[PDB]
RNA sequence: UUACCAUCAACAUGGACUC
RNA sequence: GAUGGUAA
């Protein structure tokens, strides 16, 4: 997996190397003469005979992992206390894992815990912050904290512990003084106020530190309201409270806050009553107020807090590994197991791939240091330019000068481009209603039966009208179309700039090439794919499809797939694999000796799927051409990712360079991957990419691998410069959020020749 | 909707005794 | 989906 092709880099990052000391992970299976109800009873019983196992054991249930090496058969004796039944455990050895070994791993993790938990810091959710620390904003009283998101891997070069910072943010203002004042303000109504700042919004109840998402609220039970607890007794809230926290709520005429079930907890609701009914003067909201959020200047504080360069995080993380040496009793808690954390920080070597060289029609250029090329694409001809002759602008009678300025800075800035354009036919609306710009629209579409482009400048921002445009002008009428809000045609100093971004963008959508790059690998084929989740719901997850047609990667063919359920996400995407190769076939007069999958969407849980059910059933739809049998290569795409990279300085760690690759002693241990970054970072520390390669049958090294993806990295054309992931993947996700999002629909088989989602 | 990037929030994968 | 940053 490791190759070497550019010149070597420092860097560190956010990985503490954990050091093991025995080799005595001894895992032993413990079966007991009754079946014994309820793990708690079988965990005390090892306990008292701790004396033949000793104290560092970790237990389960079924079984026990020791540091140390017992008989090869133990059996022992003990009484329950309940029915003074004569139970005789065995205890017989199973396996000697390594100290690192993917298998005692997840109770490395529970000790870690215990080891913050003992530094005195709360668990909230996930992660691990420090009441003691109020750096308040008193504003809206609010309080933010600090913490860390820390877990214990292992990777191809050992153990680590990877650490990250976070904050958590809570207001003062108990629940019941907020609707207090609601009410206090108003006094008609406070049903929409409290009822919408409760629901749907996140609280903690601080005597314990947990959090309960508030699903409804009512004004209908009292303190004085009772509840069966343990099947044994309907005891009042108030005494409940008073028994277990000895805390008293003080008035009582106040709503109850429903959060009724949690819905899956785990398989399902077991545990189906649920109906948690907490107390609103106990309970604190979490998140940043809504007031707060509008406003700018208490926003740009909070900002400051959260967004940290390398120096800082690096600073966070020696803070913690001197918190965790500094005390004792944790450090004792590590090593009982034989772990040892390090003084600092993992520091690695990378290296930094060649630069890569931009062809236009007539002129090629070596991209710059900072990977961005802005200049040069408005300022030399693009490989293949589409003269528009006839086209129109819709425009509502209030932006009508506004429009006019547009039209005239596109006459002056297409000479530079090579593209060629004539005036437009002019179309002023009688009224902004929707109504009006579709029926405008369709008798110009229907009549002229010549118009190459649309292009409607919208004066309000709302998104229904844009929604209606685009399902005229994609699946009812298909056409290539252009929408312009127009703010941002309205302040000049800014108007050459995006007069040149959205030319382009036309000049995309039309079926024109702006740039190219030097492709090695002869009869290529490159495709990608992405999904796309409704944030509101609905549960129809929209799978994109993209793919090149040709040998230099400048036309695409693209398809959508609709499905909910995985019965057809297969064969479909069989389908519009075959129909790519007949189009390729088409194009080119021969089938491609090797294809390039870049999939995307693919969280961890499903990456043993994809690897071993989905490709191969893809495979199988090149039997359909005359025993044809191609080179695949696929890939697995993760941006998520929570490791960092930080190039190191003479002095400080500062943001990684652009084009670093990563191949070592952090890498998954079963498949071959890299981390890339590409993309030029200006805020925040250098998150790279996580390619996985989950088949290859055409044995391509691994330089050669990680070329392709920096190369394709370059051929996103609705940005000049470098993106995260490859343009395919890009194009993909586009076209499903395009296709989920606001058409509901397939776009019409006319358009799916050029890049009309743009 | 001229774009990209960032925190947040949805989302999806799941993951994990107390009112 | 909000707020902020950046751009011939
Ligand atoms: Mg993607
Ligand atoms: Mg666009």
């Amino acid at each position: 997996k490791q190759g070497s092709k550019g010149t070597p880099q420092s860097l560190g990052l956010n990985l503490i190397k954990i050091q093991c000391h025995n080799e005595a992970v001894y895992q032993y299976h413990v079966t007991f003469s009754p079946s014994v109800e309820c793990k708690s009873m079988r965990f005390g019983m090892l306990k008292d005979h701790q004396s033949v196992t000793g104290n560092v054991t970790a237990f389960d249930g079924s079984i026990l992992y020791l540091p140390v090496k017992l008989q090869q058969v133990v059996e022992l004796k003990s009484q329950r206390k309940t029915d003074d039944a004569e139970i005789s455990i065995k205890i017989q050895l199973t396996k000697i894992l390594e100290p690192c070994s993917d298998l005692c791993i997840p109770f490395y993790n529970v000790v870690f815990r215990r080891v913050m938990k003992l530094l005195d810091m709360k668990l909230v959710g996930r992660n691990f912050y420090d009441p003691t620390s109020a750096m308040v904003l008193q504003q809206h009283r609010l309080q933010i904290w600090p913490g860390y998101a820390a877990s214990i891997r292992r990777t191809d070069g050992g153990l680590f512990l990877l650490a990250d910072v976070s904050h958590k943010v809570i207001r003062n203002d108990s629940v019941l003084d907020v609707m207090h004042a609601i009410y206090q303000q108003n006094k008609e109504h406070f049903q929409d106020e409290c009822s919408k700042l409760l629901v749907g919004s996140i609280v903690i109840t601080r005597y314990n530190n947990r959090t309960y998402r508030i699903d409804d609220v009512d004004w209908n039970k009292t303190p004085k309201d009772s509840f069966v607890m343990s099947d044994g007794k309907e005891i009042t809230f108030l005494e409940y409270y008073s028994k277990n926290y000895g805390i008293t709520v003080k008035e009582d005429d106040q709503p109850l806050l429903i959060h009724r079930p949690s819905e899956r907890q785990n398989n399902h609701g077991m545990l189906l009553k649920g109906e948690i009914l907490l107390l609103p003067e106990l309970s604190f909201m979490t998140g940043i107020p809504e007031k707060m959020k509008k406003d700018f200047r208490a926003m740009k504080d909070l900002t400051q807090q959260i967004n940290l360069s390398p120096k800082q995080h690096h600073g966070a993380l020696e803070c913690l590994l001197q918190r965790i040496s500094q005390n004792e009793t944790a450090s004792n808690e590590l090593t009982r197991w034989g772990l040892s954390l390090h003084k600092d920080v993992h520091k690695i070597e990378g290296r930094l791939l060649p630069m890569e060289r931009i062809n236009l029609r007539n002129t090629s250029f070596v991209t710059s240091e900072d990977l961005n090329w802005v200049k040069e694409v408005t300022r030399d001809a693009s490989i293949l330019t589409i003269p528009m002759h006839f086209w129109a602008l819709f425009y509502p009678k209030r932006a009508m000068d506004q429009a006019r300025e547009l039209v005239n800075m596109l006459e002056k800035i297409a000479g530079p481009i090579g593209m060629r354009i004539s005036p437009p036919a002019w179309v002023e609306l009688k009224d902004d209603r929707i109504e009006t710009y579709i029926r405008t629209i369709q008798s110009l579409l229907g009549v002229e039966g010549k118009i190459q482009m649309v292009v409607c400048i919208i004066m309000g921002t709302r998104d229904d009208l844009y929604g209606a445009i685009k399902k005229l002008c994609c699946v009812q009428s298909p056409v290539p179309s252009q929408v312009i809000n127009v703010r941002t045609i309205g302040q000049p100093t800014r108007l050459r700039s995006v007069a040149q971004k959205i030319l382009l963008q036309m000049n995309c959508k039309l079926g024109g090439e702006l740039w190219g790059v030097d492709i090695p690998l002869k009869q290529l084929m490159v495709i990608g794919m992405d999904v796309y989740h409704d944030p509101s719901r609905g549960m129809r997850s929209v799978v994109g499809f993209v793919a090149s047609i040709n040998l230099t990667l400048t036309k695409w063919y693209s398809r959508v797939v609709f499905q909910m359920p995985h019965q057809e996400i297969v064969d479909s995407l069989k389908l519009c694999l075959v129909g790519s190769l007949k189009k390729y076939y088409e194009v080119n007069h021969c089938l491609p000796e090797k294809i390039v999958v870049y999939r995307d969407g693919v969280s961890d849980g499903q990456l043993k799927t994809v690897a071993n059910y989905e490709i191969p059933q893809l495979q199988k739809c090149f039997e359909a051409f005359d025993n044809y049998h191609p080179k695949m290569v696929v890939f697995v795409v993760q941006k998520k990712i929570s490791t960092n990279l930080y190039l190191a300085a003479p002095d400080h760690f500062v943001t990684p360079s652009p084009g670093t690759v990563v191949d070592h002693t952090i890498t998954s241990c079963e498949w071959v991957d890299f981390y890339l970054l590409a993309h030029h970072v200006r805020q925040g520390c250098g998150i790279p990419t996580h390619y996985i390669c989950v088949l290859n049958t055409a044995n391509l090294s691994p330089d050669h691998m990680q070329r392709l993806t920096f190369k394709l990295c370059h051929m996103y054309w609705n940005w000049p410069g470098t993106i995260r992931v490859p343009a395919p993947c890009k194009y993909a996700h586009k076209l499903a959020f395009l296709s989920g999002q606001i058409l509901h629909h397939e776009p019409a088989i006319q358009l799916c020749g050029n890049l009309f989602f743009l």
